[PDB]
């Protein structure tokens, strides 16, 4: 049912946005383009998760949807590659944005709160976007510094806005920290998806990965860092435990579905190995060399490839058996 | 000492506030010079704040208005994509200026909410209006003035309403707006009749219609006189802004004396 709320909020946000876009005169095209922004349309649901009143929640949620979409249209306008009419984009972008300011301001805890948040880091956001397209990233550090502006800062502002407009019990800093961490996970997913869906290369993370400039394991660590930051934010009282599955879902999808498309054969960080003594020795073998493996009580017995058609042998306690070895077990 | 010295200083102050903001947010020299070349856009806020007595408040409202008007102008350059400027810079500087203006205007308004109320009020009329203008070009004075009332009149009308909401006591709000709406149409015509040669502009362009006979000189003269009268009236309502009277005459007469002759029928 939390999943049913999510869907219904996304649908309500989609509705609010498309009606507003058609009434301003945008084509059925642009209308389809915006209704297609499913995550952008659902994110407002996550940002408003700390809002106790449901009537305020739905109102804040769609107001955020209006502005997030408007900013996405602005981005479409700067790249001019959607096929969409430049004029309807411009005009629809502005219109949604003014509607959003009106709605958010009508729900804010203070009359200056909305414009303070939008102004506070406008230079960081705007100059940051310019710099992102002016100097393509060539390593993880650069890719990350750029993504913290058009991804993190970008969504963080909406996080601050959700807290500013969501009545009582909103832990301002936490909603915003959730937003900035979640935005980066989402931005990464996007780069690794759009490498192909879109044909993107310069400054793109999937390209940097396929190119060697950034290593799989460092991407896993950043994803893990972002997961932890988001979980902590979501844990600060009064808590938004409903966001826990959400954070896992997105992080895990990047790890399980998207990374492999750019890392290949076991793109972790190191070929797993098994250590053991055999005939007074000290041996270590790559799970890749391992042929057969079976269990005798709590011991794990196996055979492997030494060099040529030279069959090696070994047995270890399961406690010293790397997960990878234990898997060939159940897989044998 | 005179009003001309006040106008010139305001324009300069507006230009500098604008260029400093464009440069700090990453705008390049071509984009910075481009915003400094929008002369009338930087000057018009001086006219709209003419009812504001306190000179500090006036200078502050005037430059905040200049930020947003420049912003909308960059967004327009962005949709037409014909200036040869970087679309990312235009877009980003556009947003930055607009957000700074919201912030400066809300800090000056009696009631902050009034700033978003005014901008929402006729957002559809202005944005849907700008789409149709570009969709289907004007073919006669009727159609031309209907379109200009959106991207010209409503467009400046809003800033007129903002100048009143942010300019303290006095301000006869409906009149400031009426002045802005009529004056905006006069300069939009002016611009259209300069833009002919300076843009390779034909469809829906008033000068094109004039030269091809679709529009009659006397009707244009009439429209200009109607606009002058409406503007003179707006500035004579109380409290009154006498300083705008010669301004209304200067721009109207310039269109009648210098621009129209450039466009006889055939
Ligand atoms: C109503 C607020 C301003 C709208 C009318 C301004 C149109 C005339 O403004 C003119 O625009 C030209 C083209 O960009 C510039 O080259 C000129 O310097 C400027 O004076
Ligand atoms: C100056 C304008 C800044 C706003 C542009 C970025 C805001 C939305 O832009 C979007 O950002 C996403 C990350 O959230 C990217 O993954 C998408 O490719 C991009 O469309
Ligand atoms: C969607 C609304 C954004 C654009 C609104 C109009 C912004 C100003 O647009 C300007 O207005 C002038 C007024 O005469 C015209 O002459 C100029 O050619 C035009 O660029």
């Amino acid at each position: 049912d939390d999943d049913d709320k999510m869907l219904a909020a996304e649908a309500a946000n989609r509705d609010h946005v498309t009606r507003c876009v058609a009434q301003t005169g945008g084509s059925p095209d642009l209308v389809a383009h915006t209704a297609a922004l499913r995550l952008y349309l659902r994110v407002p649901h996550f940002l408003t998760e700390w809002t106790t009143d449901p009537d305020r929640r739905a109102a804040v949620s769609r107001a955020l949807a209006l502005d997030i979409v408007s900013m996405k249209l602005l981005d479409d306008l700067m790249d001019d590659d959607t096929g969409l009419d430049r004029v309807e984009l411009a005009c629809v972008c502005l219109r949604l944005h003014l509607r959003a300011l009106h709605e958010l301001e009508s729900l804010a805890r203070d009359p200056k709160a909305v414009t303070d948040i939008l102004e506070q880091d406008a230079v960081h956001l705007c100059g940051g976007q310019i710099r992102t397209k002016r100097s393509r990233a060539t390593n993880l550090r650069e890719w990350r510094a750029h993504a913290s502006t058009y991804g993190s800062t970008f969504l963080g502002r909406y996080g601050a806005l959700a807290a500013a407009c969501g009545g009582e019990g909103q832990p301002a800093d936490s909603v915003r920290e959730f937003a900035e961490a979640f935005a980066m996970t989402i931005t990464m997913a996007d780069d690794l998806t759009d490498y192909d869906r879109n044909g993107e290369r310069d400054g793109n993370l999937a390209h940097l990965m396929r190119t060697g400039a950034v290593a799989g394991q460092d991407v896993v660590d950043l994803l893990e860092e972002l997961r932890g930051r988001a979980l902590a934010a979501v844990a600060a009282p009064p808590g938004a435990p409903g966001l826990v599955p959400v954070v896992h879902l997105y992080t895990d999808d990047v790890l399980v579905r998207l990374l492999p498309r750019h890392l290949g054969e076991a793109g972790a960080g190191a070929m797993a190995t098994v250590k053991f003594k055999y005939k007074g020795e000290e041996k270590e073998v790559d799970i890749s060399k391992i042929k057969k493996v079976w269990r005798v009580g709590k011991m794990i017995s196996f055979t492997y490839d030494e060099g040529g058609g030279k069959t090696g042998r070994g047995a270890v306690s399961e406690k010293d058996a790397p997960k990878e070895l234990l898997q060939m077990l159940e897989k044998q």
